[PDB]
């Protein structure tokens, strides 16, 4: 059994990835779209409220200190100066307030008094503009623009190697649960294989291909039923030489592709999924998925991963029929 | 009379039963709420919640308004949020802060901590609904849904005699100037098979080759032009006779596949001739429009055509035999 | 014969009655923003919103006298406090939309109708507010659709090479970015007759550069020559020089292609008239070393010279015969 | 030794074009090519000086317009369109209330002046369209995802190697991080200068490698670095060559690798070569995707280097296929 060296769909890659160089530093550099993938719902409007709640009380702050440097605290008796009708920090907590959430309350204005409080009021504006921009802009990218769902496809586990139209051929259905059928539906087959060559040395892994009609053409399936993809066999195949014992005591991964583009958004949609040891039962076809009204067809997944039985077939290889002459 | 899987152009039968994983969710309330939402109720229900949001913060502040100075009026009073004396001040009140609204007419006074407290929440709740408000209303100008507008098929489909042997044939209608990218095109024949071992498969297609391998099939299509299908011993249409076109054992499936421009949106098309469209002989009538300087079209007489006069109706093998 | 069908040489086409079945819904909003495109948009969004504004002015100033024809001054005030009504009701009206608190007259408590219609006036404005800056930032956001970077050659240089008969076609780009992706296509446009007789106004057929053996996704960053090597399955396998010269045959060519950082499908079209030939003609070397460095020049890139010998119409005959 | 590849993406290391200008003026025109070519160094700088001109501009004309009428015409009687300014702060700062919003109940106008309103509609107006522009120029470079990355790599050393009982270019490719491709293209392209029959100096020009695009195996499943063969035959190119002859002579095998990232809409692809020496005369690859006790996990720190084959035949193509019979 390996039970691994798959995508996460089954099993998985189990522990991803270990210790070597990295390179991926620098997470901050451009931190602006895998923030909003990664902060998700759960803290990002108190990620706003902290930071712009922080960015005017750093501005109260200075505009305090300013109050206290310049204006009243030269002559308290009469004088008349700029931190008119607000007194003391929560002049600074009111003032801050008004200015950057653009309220009008109008109890303080600036005047001549403070020649530099123009100034830096319409920096404060600019700086607080700036700073709405990039939370609108942020909130922005994170709705709307990325769309993770893809779920709709379905491969069906349990599938079947035997007989079919007189030769033998291991097939696999895919299923969808909606309309907004897929274009440009591509399939594809591959095969994990650990193998050593003839000069002698040890190969771990091996990737081999599995011919379903690439050739042929016929890979673009038009899907709004399940179908079941198949593979005749032949000496060509690297499958020519299998027993009971050979497939049921030995380990290949076929994992499967059927990347797809999903209607409206240009999303490239793209499954995976494989059959370990056991999942192929032999002599076990499949049944029929007839839902038929008088009044036009449809369909329900009443009777997906079951199959029907079969008691004659030939048990034995693939080469075993072809010694038949 | 079948199941015509055929989508909604031309004849339609398309759709599913029972209902499988569907949730986590209202539907996304991310970006299929908005979609289904589209014009109608989306405005009502979010500035419903809009104005709700209103009436909580101003029944809080009437509520600690009463609390605090309302207990001592007559009698001086310099208590917070002055100007109050009913439900509808601070009701207003709340309608001015959280518009933004510098009226003035109000009052906040000192020496009240909550009152400040609970106006940077507000703010900052009117702020973020505002981002939500005005992200939802843009997703309208994001997705352009079209399935028209230079791309269409025909209603008439035909088989005919052509150099080499009979074909089935078919065009592509367009409507204004704008051409398509990587135009593919593809055929499918469904019908019902038995299996040698002996089983019933009332679901089987097959393909047409309409060139795949050649590499006739990316047409650069600016006018009408007519694919065909010519017959072979591969074909599956090798010798047929008249019972067997106007019986209903087969359906022609048609799909076309492109990108307009300026848009990333890959586009499909699908049609169906089951029994009855196709018909023996006959002829598409060109469209002869060649003169001057003055280049046109007219699809007025696009889904017609005429008869050939005397043609062959079996041919196939009989100069061998 | 002059029924050319292509944008980017020479000519177009043009469509008339069609059944008429591209009539606007007014359900579309991003092409009702592309149409204008910076032109007079602008002002018609202003003038919308300013007689928006102008409207609840209006409102306000009915209400006001409403109440103004009442009261008439010299009672216990008024719902707002103001003398003249057109004027006082319509800056009332802009400052409220544009979030002014100039606050030179007040709410009271006596018109409650009065706090019912502002709120009203105020979710308007703010769903109208997002709407243009969505409308705006859709428009701008969206690129200008430039498709360009990309030029073709003048004339055809049918010449020899390799000891065979081929056409040739060079490709410019004065950018630095390249191309993903990069298809390559040749067809040639005619007219036939059918073998039963009947005519075929317009036939397209196929010029192979390399399909079905995988040398065609040129990878370009130096101007490269594509080619097409003669045979029998060519069309144009054996004729007249003066012939071809007389005759009107057209070659496009097509290079989809996809450029860096985007998601559009760019497309390049061409023509090639057979009016004038340059038989046996041979390019420049455009490419030029400089010992450290390496460059080309396409000074001379819309130029060709004539080889002195060439065999002329060396066909099967005097080759094998 | 001419090329369009040294060792590395973005490696032409030339002169830029020079002669044409026939579509490459019109760089201002544009406001996308603006805001991507501009950055976050001067952006801020850029509409705090844009709007700050605005804001003097407005500030300007509204003092023109206070000196063509208003109250200091004539200094007495209380008649007049400002209750307030006759200085240039105040009107500055009237303008500032005014485009920031702020709504300052200290100044008002009098219904005597409909140029004063005609004025200031204008003036929101302007406000929010030049507003508009800010947030959409901001939220540009937000979104869009214009930033490259390189979570796919090659490998520097490469080497051709005796494998199988025939002879190939053997390269694998690497992946950093954990994400996967979609539609994973694969090319060789050699780059030569040769000489046509005739006799003419042909310039720089590509033949192609066959890595099997007939064949169909190309679209990779990427999960471990995996090699990628050649199977040297008579229809490949590089038949004739020696063991010297790859050393003395030169050649560029430029290599693609077309990919799409996971949900998003980037073709992207890389670009590597080997010049004359990189490629090694037999040799092997470790395991680097080394097989851990419990599940996979892989190590590239062996990644960049090679094992020497003990004893592997040093001759030619042809000197094999002669000495076969
Ligand atoms: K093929
Ligand atoms: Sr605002
Ligand atoms: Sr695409």
């Amino acid at each position: 059994q390996q039970c691994r060296s798959r995508f996460v769909k089954k099993d998985g890659h189990c522990n991803v990835q270990f210790i070597n160089v990295g390179e991926k530093g620098q997470r901050y550099l451009a931190d602006i779209f895998t923030t909003c993938v990664d902060i998700r719902w759960r803290w990002m409007l108190v990620i706003f409220c902290l930071a712009f709640v922080l960015s005017w009380l750093f501005f109260g702050c200075v505009f305090w200190l300013i109050a206290l440097l310049h204006g009243d605290l030269d002559a308290s008796k009469e004088g008349k100066a700029c931190v008119s009708e607000v007194n003391s920090f929560t002049a600074a907590f009111l003032f801050s307030i008004e200015t950057q959430t653009t309220i009008g309350y109008g109890f303080r204005c600036v005047t001549d008094e403070c020649p530099i409080a123009v100034f830096m009021v319409v920096f404060q504006s600019i700086v607080g503009c700036i700073i709405d921009a990039f939370i609108i802009g942020a909130v922005m990218a994170k709705m709307a623009k990325p769309k993770k769902r893809n779920e709709t496809l379905v491969f069906s586990h349990n599938a079947v190697i035997a007989m079919r139209d007189g030769k033998l051929c291991l097939m696999w259905r895919v299923g969808n649960l909606r309309k907004s059928h897929l274009v440009e539906a591509h399939v594809r087959a591959q095969l994990l294989k650990s193998r050593i060559t003839s000069e002698g040395e040890y190969i771990p892994l091996d990737q081999i291909d599995i011919n379903v009609g690439f050739d042929s053409g016929i890979d673009r399936i038009f899907l709004v039923s399940p179908i079941t993809i198949v593979h005749e066999i032949d000496e060509d195949s690297p499958l020519y030489d299998l027993s009971k014992q050979d497939i049921d005591n030995a380990d290949f991964e076929i994992v499967v592709i059927l990347e797809g583009m999903v209607e409206a958004t240009a999303m490239t949609t793209q499954c995976r999924s494989s059959y370990l040891a056991n999942e192929i039962l032999w002599g076990h076809r499949y049944e029929p998925v007839l839902f038929e009204e008088k009044h036009y067809y449809k369909v329900d997944y009443s009777r997906f991963h079951k199959t029907y039985e079969v008691p004659n077939t030939p048990l034995c290889s693939a080469r075993d029929l072809a010694e038949k002459k």
